[PDB]
């Protein structure tokens, strides 16, 4: 009878990075460099998992 | 009877990167460089998983 | 009787990258470089998985 | 001038298995089930990376 | 001038297994079930990385 | 001038296992179930990294 329910889920992940140089040179604005294995289950809202959301104005 | 339900789900992932140089040189605006194995189950909202959402104006 | 339901789902992924140089040189605007194995199940909203959504205006 | 030399080498591997049942039912002899991403650089000898080498006799 | 030398080498590995049942039912003999990302650099000998080497006799 | 030398080497490993049942039911003999990310650099000898080496006799 048990109902098995799964939403916004990330599992069984195995990342391997090999980097000599990772440079981010930002001058103003917004930057989102690296996002791995993240989850969010929002209700009644504006959700942004990995988003550079620049409200740049005068 | 159990109903097995799965929504916005990412599993069984095996990433292997090999990078000598990863450079991001941003001058204003928005940048979203790398997104791997992410999940989001939003309800009643404007969802953006990996989006550079630049409201750049005067 | 159990109903097995799956929506916006990504599984069993094996990425292998081999890069000497990955450069992104952005001057204003929006950039979305790399998106792998992501999921989103939105309800009643405007969803953007990997989208450079530039509202660039004066 | 540097000489870059590589022998019996395995790199940049990303395995993803999804198995409900893996059974090995052996009755005597030799069994080698699973070998992934292995290396051996032998010198002056009889090398066997993944070999069922049964010397079965009376 | 530096000489970069690499022998019997395994690197940058990302394994992901998902198993409900892995059974090995052995009755005598030899069994080698699972070998991942191993290395051996032998000199003047008989090397066996993953080998069921059964000397079964009377 | 420095000579960078690497032999029988395993590095940068990321294992992820997900097992409900792993059973080994052995009745005599030899069993080698699981070997991950091991290294051996033997000199003047008979080396066995992961080997079921059964000298079963009467």
């Amino acid at each position: 009878v048990g109902s098995k329910t799964k939403e916004g889920v990330v599992h069984g992940v195995a990342t391997v990075a090999e980097k000599t140089k990772e440079q981010v040179t930002n001058v103003g604005g917004a930057v989102v460099t690296g996002v791995t294995a993240v989850a969010q289950k929002t209700v009644e809202g504006a959700g942004s998992i990995a988003a550079a959301t620049g409200f740049v104005k005068k």
